[PDB]
């Protein structure tokens, strides 16, 4: 399915998507994607929209 990641970092704020297996696969893409953008951060997931959010 299509999963979404919302970035809210100090210098960067954005949105990206990925086609993933399970919400595991997508979380362990995003948790490298937020790697590429130099963010640990605080994480939440929203099952209704299949959307992750990370806040720096």
């Amino acid at each position: 399915d299509t999963y979404k990641l919302i970035l809210n970092g100090k210098t960067l704020k954005g949105e990206t998507t990925t086609e993933a297996x399970d919400a595991x696969t997508a979380e362990k893409v995003f948790k490298q994607y937020a790697x590429d953008n130099g963010v640990x951060g605080e994480w939440t997931y929203d099952d209704a929209t299949k959307t992750f959010t990370v806040t720096e």
